[PDB]
DNA sequence: ACTAGAACGTGTTCTAAT
DNA sequence: ATTAGAACACGTTCTAGT
């Protein structure tokens, strides 16, 4: 839980983060700026965020859990992989900074990024039925796999949007067949 | 391509970074021990790889080349067998698998022409396996390429087990075909 | 516990000298 | 084009003071 001051603090230092997130893209997430910009030391930054990895992955599930709190099955899957693909675009740094955190995690981040995956594929799965079975959830899963390979082929500039799309639809299509 | 001596010294650079990595994993393989072992300047190092990233991903496309250029009745079966082979390999050297697994993530698009040499071989290699291979055999390679390499990440954060990441992969397996 | 600043490790660049 | 090494940039840790 924890007290209202540091519940304070910690929202200005994920703010600040995803701030210079948006602006600069991961290499910009620099530890110094963050303290400096969420005015917090740094020694106060690593006690609220023992890592850069924790920082951004923390922030990506903050951002998601918010996301969560605001047809056929194909139709309300393309408009949850349309939203979040519409929302891949819509900041192409922040989503850089927060993926590639969220990949390049070791074994010390494991919880912190499992949350964020079980989230994830749990939206995908509540964008499926209006509560879901088993093999929505599977189905859930794989789509979300196939989600983390294009994104990472779009961020690093070898797949456009329309082919993230098109392969993610492909993906949906091999699943619901 | 460059000289003999050139290339001797990309070998040799390559191989030095396989040897660490596999001895430590990817905190291990730094710059400087890398050009101390390989017997070059780190500059030299550099000259030859803009990037830790670009070496170990560069190791990883040669290392998957090597296996290209070495399985069962269904599709189903090949299909298994390659990703059995593909776990099992894993697991047989988890430092080396970690280390350019997560240089290969954690890519830049200063490394994109590398990541995407060595997606396209795997997905070859998963498409030929189920296999002249039909477009339709390819889609379903590159979705089992990326549940493979969801596992693989979550396999090395220790938040999955071997047998979760073989469960989901069967399951994925069974979910593309029938 | 928060702040300020020093300091250490490692990826990456720069210098001097061939 | 290569080498030995210094130097820089940023993640991370540690010390002293409030």
């Amino acid at each position: 839980l924890g007290s209202e001051a540091q519940r304070e603090r910690r929202k200005r230092i994920l703010d600040a983060t995803m701030a210079i997130a948006s602006k600069g893209g991961y290499e910009a997430v620099q530890m110094r700026a963050v303290a400096d910009r969420a005015d917090v030391a740094v020694g106060t930054l690593y006690r609220y965020f023992p890592s850069k990895v924790h920082l951004l992955v923390s922030a990506l599930g903050r951002e998601f859990s918010r996301i969560d709190a605001k047809a056929t099955p194909f139709q309300r899957l393309n408009f949850m992989v349309g939203k979040l693909n519409r929302a891949m675009q819509r900041n192409p740094l922040l989503t850089e900074a927060m993926t590639r955190a969220y990949v390049f995690a070791d074994a010390s981040a494991a919880s912190e990024v499992d949350q964020v995956e079980k989230l994830i594929d749990s939206m995908f799965a509540r964008a499926m039925a209006n509560e879901p079975t088993e093999d929505q959830y599977h189905i859930a899963r794989v789509i979300s796999d196939v989600w983390l390979s294009n994104l990472l082929a779009w961020l690093t500039r070898r797949a456009s949007a329309t082919d993230v799309s098109k392969r993610l639809d492909l993906a949906v299509r091999l699943l619901i067949g």
